[PDB]
């Protein structure tokens, strides 16, 4: 019971279901006779002969949904086998996040290799409201060749978009883009959340983390008759020099990257954090980068109160020779607009990955100061007079950013979201102003 593996469209290996239900994964020789080849994961090296570590597990249960709905979904949806990470996959493995494709042993290849389906703005809408007929991933079912797959726990669908269509991918057509709709989860203790509007929110965090010159994903709000959805410009898919071929980008997040489950992605759950990662970033290609902007994010999570920022939450492309490197920063939200009389405090939101504090780490966003940022640096050997000018710009900048973007915004958003967020990060901010 094999899954053949292709990397874009060269082999890699191939991934079984063992008779007891283990998983196996074996590099096809061509792959590894190659000066130009990498791994399928750095949690799983190059190497002759099969492979059994939790890893070659783990690494296929992330590239599934992270919420039990959508797999509950999933199967019913194409009668999978089971509820296991191979069998879910042999269903949907086809498109998935990074260059990762897996094919039934049994069911090869023909009809022209890159194939879609243009999309009416009646249909559009359809995908994009799957939910309502118990449909994974926003997958039709009149078609077929519907086979994406994608992390998270949001109700998302991922299309391709060719000049001006929106097209649903057939056979192992990338998809180009994450339409993320406004349902689901988040996070913080022991308690999931519900906001403000999960697009504009998103959105509108996005636009400041650019304007805030902070490396993120191209995004524009849509909308396909009455659905708002946002669509996020996937940084792991492009097009040949000249728009020939789409080929994909080799990634990974950060728990795939040490191995370890879904599970544990959480840090007070025994996951990475700012100490685990870091420490890791020290060999990245662009290292000294890498490095730099991860810090810098740090701020702009406790600044903008992103309390879901989890291991989950950060990647790196594997480059050519198994190196790899930083990818920009996805999935941002603030959980400001979700304060109030609604009874949750600012005291209760706290951070995925606290920072070196006097004793353990540090969470609650409404106890985190310019020492605790310094203290993270000079634990971790990150140079402190680096750190300094992080937490110093955003004493400058932001005061301004979070205007340039008030006048770059929709007409119909929601005047609100941008008052409990703007309010807070302002609070915050002046922890910052009065030090620097
Ligand atoms: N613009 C982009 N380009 C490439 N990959 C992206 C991307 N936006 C998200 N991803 C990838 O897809 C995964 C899930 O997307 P996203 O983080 O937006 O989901 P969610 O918002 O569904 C997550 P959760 O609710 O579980 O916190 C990420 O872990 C990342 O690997």
């Amino acid at each position: 019971p094999k899954l053949v593996t292709w990397m874009n469209n060269q082999r890699v290996g191939e991934l079984t279901k063992l008779a007891n239900g283990a998983h196996t994964f074996k590099y096809a020789p061509e792959w590894l006779a190659s000066r130009y080849a990498r791994p399928l994961s750095l949690s799983l090296p190059l190497q002759r002969g099969n492979i059994t570590s939790d890893a070659v597990f783990n690494f296929f249960d992330n590239l599934l949904p992270d919420s039990p709905i959508v797999r509950d979904r999933i199967v019913k949806r194409y009668h999978a086998k089971s509820r296991q990470p191979f069998d879910l996959l042999s269903e949907i493995g086809r498109d998935s996040v990074g260059a990762v494709t897996l094919i039934p042993e049994d069911e090869t290849v023909t009809h022209p290799i890159m194939a879609w389906e243009k999309l009416t703005e009646a249909r559009l809408e359809e995908v994009l409201t799957a939910y309502k007929a118990d449909i994974p991933l926003g997958m039709i079912r009149e078609e077929n060749d519907f086979r994406i797959s994608v992390a998270g726990a949001q109700e998302k669908t991922a299309l391709l978009r060719i000049g001006n269509d929106w097209c649903i991918p057939k056979g192992i057509t990338p998809t180009t883009h994450i339409i993320k709709l406004p349902i689901g989860e988040i996070r913080q203790p022991n308690a999931t959340l519900d906001l403000s509007q999960s697009v504009d929110n998103e959105y509108y965090c996005l636009l400041l983390a650019k304007e805030l010159g902070l490396n993120v994903p191209d995004a524009e709000i849509i909308k396909a008759g009455n659905v708002r959805a946002l669509a996020v410009e996937r940084f792991d898919r492009r097009w040949n020099a000249e728009r020939t071929v789409l080929l994909r980008l080799p990634q990974e997040d950060m728990c795939q990257t040490f191995g370890l489950p879904s599970s544990v992605k959480y840090e007070s759950d025994g996951g990475p954090g700012i100490a685990r990662i870091m420490a890791f970033l020290m060999g990245s290609s662009e290292a000294l980068k890498d490095r730099y902007d991860f810090m810098k994010f740090q701020v702009f999570q406790w600044l903008i109160g992103a309390t879901q920022g989890h291991a989950k939450n950060f990647s790196v492309f594997i480059q050519a020779g198994g190196s790899y490197r930083l990818t920009p920063f996805y999935d941002i939200i603030s959980a400001f607009p979700v304060l109030g009389g609604t009874g949750i405090h600012i005291s209760d939101l706290k951070l995925a990955m606290g920072l070196n504090a006097s004793k353990g780490k540090k969470t609650a966003i409404d106890k985190i100061y310019p020492r605790h940022f310094l203290a993270t640096a000079k634990v971790l050997r990150f140079p402190e007079v680096q750190m300094h000018e992080i937490l110093s710009d955003f004493a400058r900048m932001i005061p301004a950013a979070l205007d340039n973007v008030k006048t770059s915004l929709p007409t119909d958003f929601p005047e609100n979201v941008v008052t409990a967020v703007e309010s807070n990060v302002l609070r915050l901010h002046g922890r910052l102003s009065r030090e620097y």
